[PDB]
């Protein structure tokens, strides 16, 4: 083994000037980016960890002229609804929720079990410990505060691959037959779908044939770089810089699915 | 008390997540509280308003983690038990949060305030503090409602919260600082199940509520017993209507009507026998239903 | 032994009512015997006859009061169980009755005693005397059947018994000498709840049961859990037929068919997933079902 210590910042936090908090739930495993864009570089050459240290800090950076709550502990189950409802949520330790205009500290008891990071999927619960939480009820008016991730990693065997990611579509099918970030749905009225399941800065790279109706264009996204036609036959290309997991960008070619094919590298 | 006082801009607490603790045979188990019983939100008004919520081993809508070990006995106890109003918000903010039990835990919450300021419980305070509640717990061995009853023989009271305030925000949460004892091994409850055969009916497997019907038809759907509730039932002409409410806590109907359906329903009781009803003709003959606690 | 010997005419036992017997947390309660597990029925013929009844902390047709504390837990132990023929049979009547129990709690009794005579247990003995059977028991954390399963993984082994005799009589009676372990503590149960909505089903509250069908439609009505049960449930178009049965135990059909009924049914199963089924069209809606376990 080798191992690590945290220094990450992971999506904040919005207002709430409503009376049910809302939830931002965020996942924990060595490569989940959407809770580590600079550590999920040094997990595509082992596979197994530890955790010996990991907090997050609600950074304080607010005035007090603004109030409510912002919910913030950890459950090991890092995987399953949030509630719908605070009493629920405090009651799953963690504990700790302190008003915006304070820094706060947050800790969780860490395991001792070899546990294996997702070169996918399998099971949300045999691969990572559990995903985080972050809730904040309140209705003065701010852009409340910020937080990490303190942690200390042990990364044993010694393995090294990975990437995002190239998926072809067969004019009967698809074809994502080869490690992921994004699923690509369509809405029916044909207007596509060009999504995410990884977060991070990207580089596309891509798909072709009959260059219709648009393309790329994207919607909950982060910035978009397109050098291409729109094709009909050509190439093209995009930067993205994702918020929090899942946003999405999409073509326009019609109406029952058979095109081309395209690549995603993860950068 | 003296001179100084610092009023800050934000006080706030940091509570965790209580992990429970238990006892032999005797001829009884134990508890200890954990729960965070619904909040209160604003009331920037001049008359406070109240969210009386209802106190009985089995009550959800006041108790979510220990109405899952009641459906093996049937008695108890109480020896600890307190209502801490967080505090989770600025200072920047006012008003009050009143919070006092009355054993006699069901009976309308007063219109106004000297009124509830003239029972016990005693405390309120202003929100962007940290208050506790306590009450002075009893010792007889009281049942808990596998139903209806009455709601004084089988539970103390309900709780009480009220705030009156304009100042803005979304004040705190409380729960329940407390330490049970559950007699007499028993074991069973759901959300109860009872049939009408045409000429007859069927409540022959454990009670809340009792049937009846104001001629008219326009009818009766009770209880017996009191906490929140996980209706879930009967069926085949779903005419008139079905479930609806009156004496009654929140409902919850994701149904048809159904003339043939399926229902469903969340209650919230207040004092012991709370009604609901349907509406179908004439004269009984129906279809099924099954009450489970909860 | 040797000289002398006394088959008497007569020979008789007097048992009484065990009264039951309990422990702290540490992370479990306790238990011990007294059930009387069902009898046997003469044999005046050649080749033995057995009732093999299964062993699982729920299942009822093996503890009918005992399967009213494990709506509360999850996981078992044994440190104690046997089986006694009382003896309330005159020697006046003779044979054997068989009774030994094999782990593999589930597969087919043979066919045949020499098949019965080379399955430990051990020990049959004539009806006219008083004999006991006992059991090497292990120290596995197993489960018990909130269904269905597999029935090998959720408990030891079914119990036999046979009898093979001629000479004429009510043999005699048995039950458990035992004392269990009941670790985690969980809590519910009845006979599960499971609907079908026109576009899919809904199973989605605690299973022992996994309902498939065959195409021609004749169709499943299936288990994953093993014991006796009490069935209750479900309705609309009252076809075709609706419980029948095929591997299984003990049945009780008290409805009508339906087209929009209700009915009604106990199970008594063998290993591990037995079926049983409904005979309506073609594909899949209908109406609703509960499975209880008891």
């Amino acid at each position: 083994g080798i191992t690590r210590s945290g220094s990450e910042l992971i999506t904040t936090l919005k207002k709430n000037t409503d009376t049910e908090p809302k939830y931002t739930t965020a996942v924990l495993n060595p490569s989940e980016p959407g809770t580590f864009n600079q550590l999920i570089k040094e997990a595509a050459q082992y596979e197994k960890y530890r955790f010996t240290s990991l907090r997050f800090r609600y950074s304080p950076m607010s005035p007090s002229t603004t109030g409510g709550k912002v919910a913030l502990a950890f459950d090991r189950d890092a995987a399953k609804p949030p509630p719908n409802d605070l009493a629920s949520l405090y009651n799953i330790e963690g504990c700790v929720s302190s008003v915006p205009w304070t820094g706060f500290i947050l800790t969780v008891p860490t395991d001792s079990t070899d546990r294996f990071v997702a070169d996918g999927i399998s099971d949300p619960k045999l691969v990572d410990f559990g995903k985080l939480i972050m809730a904040t009820y309140g209705q003065g008016a701010a852009q409340l505060g910020e937080v990490r991730v303190e942690y200390t990693v042990q990364l044993k065997n010694r393995t090294g691959s990975t990437s995002a990611q190239i998926g072809d579509f067969a004019g009967v099918k698809d074809g994502p037959r080869l490690v992921s970030w994004s699923k690509t749905k369509g809405t029916a009225g044909w207007e596509h779908d060009c999504h995410f399941l990884g977060t991070g800065n990207f580089s596309l790279t891509l798909f072709y044939e009959k260059a219709p109706v648009s393309g790329l264009e994207n919607a909950d996204a982060s910035d978009f770089s397109v050098l291409g036609e729109a094709a009909a036959g050509s190439v093209q290309w995009a930067g993205v810089k994702v918020a929090e997991r899942g946003q999405g960008v999409k073509m326009v070619t019609t109406e029952e699915q058979p095109k081309g094919k395209w690549q995603a590298l993860r950068i």
